[PDB]
């Protein structure tokens, strides 16, 4: 009975393309068949190789550098560096055995744990932990494997689908810095903006300059969107994404939010916080602090004729996104009448 046009906005690697993948799983045909699977098997292997070669290459460049725990692995390091830039790598059995032995080296792992000091795809641990699965000749990627796959294709990508007679036309708008000049061109008859944030990347810097904090970049972009003159009446659904990785990072206790956002040291969990069942209170405090950084922007200015709807999301978790998207569906249905509450 209606067609809604939703824009996914957000910095690079925030989760936009992953959300589209979930929409296709839920409302189209997912990753289609063996042809797509097979063609995308190469992306998974290339992620695995990118992960291990990035970690290995970073060891000598960290300050202080990190050495192998077992010097017997030196030839494996050399092999990985040697094939780092081979086009169309063929992934023979020895690649997996060498990658796995390096992944198990405590020095390589120690370098991995300092990955916020270089640029490492978030799916590194996921794929490195299942080398034995991926290396099998009869390996077929699961939907989760394909969701975790990191392929940062620039451009604007679109999906359209119907749910209970309502159409949703969703735009995955590339958000790396050199793509943002194009954002305004997708603002054609927008129902709502979905702004996606990598909540877990508070201790990381962006690829574009290897200097600007990733979460600060997201906050700056959200401020740009929230206060934009041509979005004053367009509400913003905020996906505070990567909640799984955020919880892991908070609980590991090695990278403190307050070293990057000092006001966290004085931050108390709000009284109206609604932690999930089983949630560690340290994670609640972290995720609500990050939420409240965005809500401070949305309450500070630009709040005239639109609302912000925050959600905690895990874009690789299909059931999580089913639930959040259904909440979005209801938010959208309720927007028309809610607009009359505004002054
Ligand atoms: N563990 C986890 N990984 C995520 C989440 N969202 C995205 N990822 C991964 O982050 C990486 C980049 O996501 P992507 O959608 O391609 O980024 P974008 O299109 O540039 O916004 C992919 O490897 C995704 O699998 C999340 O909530 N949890
Ligand atoms: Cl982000
Ligand atoms: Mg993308």
């Amino acid at each position: 009975r209606a067609t809604h046009r939703l824009l996914l906005l957000g910095a690079g690697e925030s989760g936009k393309s992953t959300i589209v993948k979930q929409m296709r799983i839920l409302h189209v045909n997912g990753f289609n068949g063996d042809s797509e699977k097979a063609t995308k098997v190469q992306d998974i292997k290339n992620n695995l190789k990118e992960a291990i070669e990035t970690i290995v290459a970073a060891m000598s460049n960290l300050v202080p550098p990190v050495e192998l725990a077992n010097p017997e692995n030196q030839f494996r390091v050399d092999y990985i560096l040697s094939v780092m830039n081979v086009p169309d790598f063929d992934f023979p059995p020895e690649f997996y055995e060498h990658a796995k032995a390096l992944w198990e080296d405590e020095g390589v792992r120690a370098c991995y744990e300092r990955s916020n000091e270089y640029q490492l795809i978030d799916c590194a641990q996921y794929f490195l932990d299942k080398i034995d699965v991926i290396k099998q000749a009869d390996y077929v990627p699961s939907d989760q494997d394909l969701l975790r796959c990191c392929v940062l294709t620039s451009g604007i990508f679109e999906t359209k689908f119907q749910v209970d007679k309502v159409n949703f036309h969703m735009f995955d708008v590339g958000g790396q810095r050199d793509e943002r000049r194009k954002w305004i061109q997708s603002f054609n008859d927008v129902t709502a903006i979905i702004f996606v944030v990598a909540s877990s990347s508070y201790n990381m810097v962006i690829r574009e300059d290897n200097q600007t904090n990733r979460l600060q970049e997201a906050l700056n972009l959200f401020k740009s969107i929230w206060n934009n003159r041509w979005l004053r009446t367009i509400s913003v659904i905020l996906f505070l994404n990567k909640q799984d990785l955020l919880a892991e990072k908070v609980l590991a206790g090695k990278s403190k939010i307050e070293d990057y956002f000092p006001e966290f040291a004085r931050y108390t969990t709000p009284e109206d916080a609604t932690p999930e069942p089983g949630e560690d209170p340290r994670v609640t405090r972290a995720k609500y602090f990050i939420r409240d950084e965005f809500l401070r922007i949305s309450t500070a200015s630009g709040d005239g004729r639109h609302y912000c709807y925050p959600h905690f999301t895990c874009a690789v978790d299909t059931e999580n996104i089913r639930r959040v998207f259904n909440d979005c569906r209801d938010i959208i249905q309720r927007m028309h009448l809610r607009q009359y509450e505004l002054l």
